[PDB]
């Protein structure tokens, strides 16, 4: 049973998963000096539809909100993607701290949080289940989150924790459109990399944008204040749930700016 703490964290995984040694690890910090600009990036293009929006669960070692994934009501395109890219999920990391909760860091910096906006290839695969493991079976977008002024935009997200407090607690969340979280300006880089927690499949093609989005102390206050205890039992705030950037060994950041 892998977690964060310093028994059961990212620095143990490896001893249940060996992948955490490997090649194509996320996330990573991001030297600019050192991105290459692609001028075959298209841009990136999202479309979704609020109707997907299903259920948010507490994970544990953090919340979930889930979406319907039946058909391409909901897709990423663009980029550096020739396939369709059907949503199926967001969640946030962060840190114990507003000085270090993001997973991705910038030339070195540490943001308070993160965003990530999941998506599996239904051009290729026929489940999330099926293209979980495939070297491009996923796409994330990863925003970066600067503490500051409040989001008025995660409203919906921050009011519905309470319904969802210990883990295993879940709850209807309906009728949301998560592209209304991300930044203005989609410009980005982008790496083959793998999910950040376990099994940690290098199956992720990471989408991350240049420009933050905001979040206050007290927004982040709410995640920290979620449990990763069942119901009943002792209370365990979930303070932390970001993995440490891994090397690049060798993997070229692309820039689409
Ligand atoms: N931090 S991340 O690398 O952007 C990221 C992105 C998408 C999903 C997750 N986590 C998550 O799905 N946990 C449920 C675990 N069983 C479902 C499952 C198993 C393997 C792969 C995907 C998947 F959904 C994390
Ligand atoms: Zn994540």
């Amino acid at each position: 049973d892998w977690g964060y703490d310093d028994k059961n964290g990212p620095e143990q995984w490896s001893k249940l998963y060996p992948i955490a040694n490997g090649n194509n690890q996320s996330p990573v910090d991001i030297k600019t000096s050192e991105t290459k600009h692609d001028t075959s990036l298209k841009p990136i293009s999202v479309s979704y539809n609020p109707a997907t929006a299903k259920e948010i669960i507490n994970v544990g070692h953090s919340f979930h909100v889930n979406f319907e994934d039946n058909d391409n009501r909901s897709v990423l395109k663009g980029g550096p993607f020739s396939d369709s890219y059907r949503l199926f999920q967001f969640h946030f990391h962060w840190g114990s701290t507003n000085e270090h909760g993001s997973e991705h860091t910038v030339d070195g910096v540490k943001y308070s949080a993160e965003l990530h906006v999941a998506h599996w290839n239904s051009a290729k695969y026929s489940s999330l289940a099926e293209a979980a493991s495939k070297a491009d079976g996923l796409a994330v977008i990863g925003v970066l989150m600067k503490v500051g002024e409040a989001n008025p935009k995660l409203q919906k997200v921050l009011d519905a924790l309470q319904a969802i407090k210990t883990k295993g607690k879940r709850a209807p969340f309906t009728n949301f459109d998560p592209s209304t979280l991300l930044p203005s300006s989609l410009d980005f880089w982008t790496y083959p990399g793998s999910l950040t927690h376990p099994p940690l499949y290098e199956s992720v093609t990471w989408i991350i944008c240049k420009e933050s989005i905001s979040v206050s102390s007290e927004q982040l206050a709410q995640f920290r204040s979620l449990l990763s205890n069942v119901e009943g039992d002792n209370a365990v705030p979930m303070q932390h749930n970001n993995r440490p950037t891994q090397p690049l060994k060798g993997r070229t950041v692309r820039a689409s700016f």
